């Protein structure tokens, strides 16, 4: 349904804008400071997001997402990309007050859209963040068919290579868009952990036959591989036939310290293999209660713009707007082009179609 792709869109924006404030929670490190100030404002119920404006997390998600649109039906690979590298670009003049990352501003601005694999760029150790999977999901908004499965597997790593030359980084955004299919599918989530471990041998043959870097991505490749096998386990979904189990004590604080546990370098959810992997733990406990989405996602001491961008856009789909507070949205920065866009990928994404690969 139509507003099921409206509330992906609307409401990635609106978990973003919440776990940004602005920069003001983004970059409080204490989950349990973050919520006693969201009480004192009068609970989520009662945030109007009119004032706070989004992140970079929003503007790359929605530069993803009208490249998209753009390409247009049946499209070729070589144009969407030229329209990816631009609009990444491009989007870059948008940031202003809204924290950018690093890898993605610098690689942005590299980019030479025009020029035959202009877009890409070389191998880099530390270019492992999450940038490239916050703004990768609606790519499974646009390729949500099985038959598109190759497709959804080259455009997510393609569009995260072209500012993070990493396998952390990329493999992020291939979690990213490949769990907004399953969501658009109606797969249980608990089953979606499994389906990310099955298909990263598919993302290595991309890789390998790519032929850039194939030493270095190579060498890189086990650490998102079994970051992910280990917290699957850790849950006891590693097979996608159980319900997940959660640990006895699992309140603010101790959720604060599991995210610095998963995390590359001490911040929770900044990376490409912990940005997906919280907003997926998120997803898993909370079901239909946006308010537990939002408690676990949008309201902890790391990334939390990030893993709010991920997991709002996912809820977003399996969800819509049900039992959503309208003051969360209504007034949200961009939501009339992020509504517009939302309804241009559902009638491309709806409507299956075949593209031309490079
Ligand atoms: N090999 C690596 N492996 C895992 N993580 C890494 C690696 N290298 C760096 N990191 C981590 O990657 C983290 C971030 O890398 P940055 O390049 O600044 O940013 P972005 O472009 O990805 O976007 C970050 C977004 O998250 C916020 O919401 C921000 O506002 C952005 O919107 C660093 O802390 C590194 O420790
Ligand atoms: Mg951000």
């Amino acid at each position: 349904g139509s507003e099921k792709y409206v509330a992906a869109m609307v409401l990635s924006a609106a978990g973003d804008a919440l776990g940004y404030y602005n920069g003001k929670w983004e970059f409080l490190q204490d989950g349990e400071k973050i919520h006693r100030q969201l009480a004192q404002l009068g609970g989520l119920d009662a945030l109007d997001v009119g004032r706070w404006r989004v992140s970079d997390d929003t503007v790359m998600h929605l530069a993803t997402a009208e490249a998209l649109v753009e390409a247009g039906k049946a499209p070729k690979l070589t144009q969407l990309y030229y329209l990816l590298a631009k609009h990444y670009q491009d989007c870059m003049e948008d940031m202003d007050g809204r924290a950018p990352g690093g890898a993605s501003v610098h690689n942005a601005m590299q980019l030479k859209p025009g020029k035959p694999n202009g877009w890409r760029i070389p191998f880099n150790s530390h270019e492992g963040g999450c940038g490239a999977a916050m703004r990768a999901m609606c790519i499974g908004l646009r390729f949500p068919h099985h038959s598109q499965l190759d497709t959804l597997i080259q455009v997510s790593i393609e569009s995260g290579r072209m500012t993070h030359h990493h396998p952390t980084g990329y493999l992020g955004a291939l979690a990213s868009a490949l769990f907004t299919a399953y969501a658009v599918n109606s797969r249980p989530p608990l089953q979606w952990g499994k389906g990310l471990m099955e298909l990263l041998p598919e993302a290595k043959k991309y890789i390998v036959q790519s032929g850039y870097f194939v030493e270095e991505n190579l060498q890189h490749w086990s650490y998102f591989q079994t970051k992910w096998e280990n917290y699957l386990k850790l849950r006891g979904i590693l097979d996608g036939e159980s319900a997940p189990t959660f640990p006895e004590s699992f309140g603010v604080k101790e959720r604060d310290q599991f995210y610095t546990s998963l995390s590359y370098s001490g911040w929770g959810g900044s990376s490409g293999h912990d940005a997906p992997m919280i907003a997926y733990d998120a997803v898993l406990a909370a079901g239909d209660s946006w308010k537990e989405l939002a408690h676990r996602a949008f309201f902890h001491g790391g990334d939390s713009d990030s893993t709010a961008a991920i997991a709002g856009c996912w809820w977003g789909v399996m969800y819509g707007f049900k039992g959503v507070s309208p003051s969360n949205y209504e007034k949200l920065e961009y939501r009339n082009r992020l509504e517009e866009t939302a309804r241009a990928l559902y009638s491309l994404g709806s409507k299956e179609d075949t593209v031309i690969s490079l």
